[PDB]
């Protein structure tokens, strides 16, 4: 059932042309752009806790539906976007040009965003 758990980072698109928009240089990305990770989420009415590890750094992501909050991400920046929640755990934010969307179905979840120019989808399974 979709709320919360953990889900792990299995596969992601644009892990490149992602971190070469907002900083990280390919070359950079090239080294170390396929990291698996973890995700573990605690799904509570409006409030939804994200917990996203990244190697050895474990990235946390927690954030009201409806309210600006400061989304950490797997490479390390921080940023305001208003994330609005569904209720079946869909979480959308929207920054600028940047369109996050989470959706959790059957226990499988897939993250899209777009960031820049860049079209990304990341698999995340439960455990």
């Amino acid at each position: 059932m979709n709320f919360s758990g953990k889900y792990q980072v299995q596969s992601q698109e644009n892990f490149e042309p992602f971190m070469k928009a907002m900083g990280l240089p390919e070359d950079l990305i090239q080294k170390g752009k396929d990291i698996k990770g973890v995700s573990e989420i605690v799904h509570e009415g409006k409030k939804v806790k994200l917990t996203i590890t990244y190697g050895s750094k474990v990235i946390h992501n927690e954030f009201t539906l409806g309210e600006e909050c400061e989304l950490e991400t797997m490479t390390g920046e921080k940023v305001k976007a208003v994330v609005k929640m569904e209720g079946d755990n869909k979480m959308v934010t929207t920054f600028k040009g940047i369109k996050s969307v989470t959706e959790f179905n059957g226990d499988t979840i897939t993250n899209t965003m777009t960031l820049g120019d860049i079209v990304y989808k990341r698999v995340s399974k439960r455990i």
